[PDB]
């Protein structure tokens, strides 16, 4: 039990840090939370990796303010991997003064634990769509 | 072993596709855990009976051609995760508009004690094209 609980705590820690480093953009923190081989999937787009994700986040932050609220639905550990499900609601506010946009939907993630006990995002499927 | 497990997974994927091209409820049911959760864009998570019912109803209405390319298979027993690229062609039996969909699915499989690899969690991001 203790082991599972500690792993769940560490994974939730990654998820919360990820959210904070998106609301207030922090490239260095985000980069540290994902594996070098990370793959992201979103609907209507080809899979993309770490540098693509970070570049987009950075550019996006130049243009918009992001608010994000998560409702966590599950974490399952099968060490040294884990899989999660989360519901996300996102509000995007253009810095220019343009119209506010909202998106929502579920995201499924796979995390990997290193030999040093470090949990990181390895694979993500994000089904957030405009609402 | 790892190799046997990867083969078993590709086999499940092939059987799943075959049981969609020519609908077979029993084959599909046997390839999912009872607690399976499916995610698709714009829809609430749904489970095993919901998936089977939808497939069955779909099959009354349309013919499905499906194609898949496996991009990744990783085994961490008793789990595995995969990424696949899919193309689907939908042909209404009524002669209505043929449709195409494409995109990716990320899947998590669990090995049962009898050693059956079954789909446990799926995110299917296929969209109309």
């Amino acid at each position: 039990g203790a082991g599972r609980h500690a792993d769940e705590l560490a994974i939730r820690t990654v998820q919360y840090r990820w959210l904070e480093a998106t609301r207030k953009f922090d490239r260095q923190v985000l980069s540290s939370l994902m594996t070098d081989d990370v793959v992201f999937l979103t609907p209507g787009r080809l899979p993309f990796g770490k540098e693509e994700f970070l570049a987009a986040c950075e550019q996006n932050d130049q243009r918009v303010i992001i608010e994000a609220s998560a409702t966590f639905e599950e974490i399952v550990i099968v060490e040294p991997m884990a899989y999660t499900r989360t519901h996300l609601h996102i509000k995007v506010t253009p810095r220019s003064g343009g119209a506010v946009r909202e998106l929502a939907g579920h995201a499924m993630s796979i995390f990997r634990r290193s030999m040093f006990g470090e949990w990181q995002l390895a694979r993500d499927a994000n089904l957030v769509v405009p609402i």
